[PDB]
């Protein structure tokens, strides 16, 4: 299979429906079982994280999921496994999902299987030995590259792929717009069954993702994890 580097990405969500990234990229997903979006014939809504470190807010960010009982699927690096343990294990008491975004969140489309295999097992290992749990597999490639070598074999290892359909720039640490930006952006882009990628960094990222779930959940909005999203697509 090609190994041709492919960066994740794809025209915004405009009136409220779902955005489409292809016929090529549908494709190639769908060949590896990797998804961008849940159902889209209800009005639901998967959270996902990524952490990469820590910057003062996830605790709050854990606070207001619990607060309005949503579950998040947080894709957690080596690095961030490592130096914040007791995060990890607040993300795994609380009901949340721990997703793999590599050890060292390198391009994985330059790594050998073996090294793919450790790069995605260490952080299971680093994860187990703090919770003494493990979630079903998921990954998300680092900075969204992946390739269809990428998607065969970590495939292969088990691992179902998650993409996004609703992403921001909300990890620009050296411009941190604020609420109103992140939450402006959360509510306009908004769709059915809308994967949101968000980052867990940015200031008031915690205050403005309050908002946005008390205002979607009022729209009619259903917040769903990724793990519901697998097993209702079974059935």
């Amino acid at each position: 299979v090609p190994n041709e580097p492919i960066n994740w990405g794809f025209k915004r969500s405009v009136n409220h429906q779902p955005p489409d990234a292809g016929k090529q990229l549908n494709s190639l997903i769908e060949k590896y079982d990797a998804f961008y979006l849940g159902n889209t014939k209800e009005k639901t809504i998967y959270l996902t994280f990524d952490n990469g470190y820590e910057n003062g807010y996830t605790p709050k960010v854990l606070d207001v999921l619990k607060k309005h009982r949503v579950t998040g699927t947080f894709f957690v690096t080596g690095h961030f496994v490592k130096d914040q343990p007791q995060l990890i294990k607040r993300m795994s008491d609380e009901g949340h999902i721990i997703g793999n975004h590599s050890f060292h969140h390198p391009d994985l489309t330059t790594k050998t299987a073996d090294q793919i295999q450790d790069e995605l097992d260490s952080v299971n290992e680093e994860v187990y030995k703090i919770t003494g749990k493990q979630d079903n597999l998921y990954l998300r490639p680092p900075r969204g590259v992946f390739s269809e070598y990428v998607l065969k074999e970590t495939k292969r290892l088990g691992y179902q792929t998650v993409f996004w359909s609703v992403a921001f720039v909300d990890w620009k640490i050296n411009n941190q717009k604020g609420k109103k930006y992140a939450y402006d952006h959360m509510i306009k882009q908004a769709h059915p069954g809308a994967i949101y990628l968000l980052h867990t960094v940015s200031r008031d990222n915690a205050e403005a993702l309050d908002d946005a779930i008390t205002d979607l959940k009022k729209q009619g909005y259903t917040f769903k994890s990724i793990d519901d999203l697998m097993f209702e697509k079974e059935m």
